[PDB]
């Protein structure tokens, strides 16, 4: 129980220090391709892809602050990150959804409307991502819960080509315990919150699978290769 309490705050702090809250950010806008959907606005793609690269690095930084992660083999660390990074990217942007404005906000404050998200590369996946974001709102998750959920998504023993899946399973166990404890303590009158959060991982996997599919078609729309850390994620 003291050890579990420390795990909660280690993960929470790792999340917050690699992922500013919507409240913390100085929002700004762009007038690029703001009012009609097009196949791709390359200026929006360039900026979005640069921001995704930076957030990938931040997810690696987050991962390495999770207790036990750096005790996994370097191969397993890489395997886990490649399997989960798109999921965590999508969860991250969807936690920065402002429903009143139908916008999402990136880590530098860039705030895009739905049409600009489409035009930045989401394309035919845009409305499904926004729907996921919409359906996260009734959970009213806080940063600690988002951080713990992200950690549970990453540290999972089912990933293909893991060398030591039992070791990964044992690292996941206390994260599950921590999220249940935290979530029930915070909102004891809503006991379905923990299982609803866990089921969002499945939903997330669905949309990340579609995101990988979208990456294949986007690759045909852009004039060069995707940034190298994005290619690492997608392989
Ligand atoms: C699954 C997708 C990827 C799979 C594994 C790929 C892992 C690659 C991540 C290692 C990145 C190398 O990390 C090394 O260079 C980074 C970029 O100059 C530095 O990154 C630094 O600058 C960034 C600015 O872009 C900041 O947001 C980081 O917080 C900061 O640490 C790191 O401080 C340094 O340790
Ligand atoms: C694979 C690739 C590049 C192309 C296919 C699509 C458009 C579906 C896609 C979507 C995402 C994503 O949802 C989330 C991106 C993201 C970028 C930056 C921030 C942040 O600044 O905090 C947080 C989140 C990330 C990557 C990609």
């Amino acid at each position: 129980s003291p050890q579990l309490e420390e795990l909660i705050t280690k993960v929470s702090k790792a999340h917050q220090e690699t992922f500013p809250s919507l409240c913390q950010l100085g929002k700004y806008t762009t007038n690029s391709s703001a009012d009609h959907r097009v196949q791709l606005d390359l200026g929006l793609w360039d900026k979005f892809s640069e921001l995704a690269t930076k957030c990938i690095i931040k997810i690696v930084e987050f991962a390495k602050r999770l207790p036990g992660f750096t005790g996994l083999s370097i191969a397993d660390q890489i395997t886990l990150l490649k399997a989960a990074c798109l999921d965590i990217l999508m969860l991250r942007i969807c936690t920065r959804y402002t429903p009143e404005q139908d916008t999402m906000t990136f880590s530098d404050g860039l705030t895009l409307n739905r049409t600009q998200m489409h035009n930045a590369g989401f394309g035919p996946l845009t409305d499904l991502v926004f729907a996921f974001a919409g359906q996260l709102l009734p959970l009213e998750m806080d940063d600690t819960e988002t951080g713990l959920l992200s950690a549970i998504c990453l540290i999972c023993g089912d990933r293909m080509d893991l060398e030591e899946p039992e070791k990964v399973d044992k690292l996941q166990e206390p994260l599950l315990e921590a999220l249940r404890l935290y979530a029930r303590r915070r909102r004891p009158s809503q006991p379905y919150m923990f299982p609803r959060m866990l089921m969002k991982i499945t939903d997330l996997r669905g949309i990340s699978t579609k995101g990988a599919e979208r990456a294949i078609t986007l690759k045909m729309e852009i004039p060069g290769p995707m940034p190298p850390l994005i290619r690492e994620m997608l392989e």
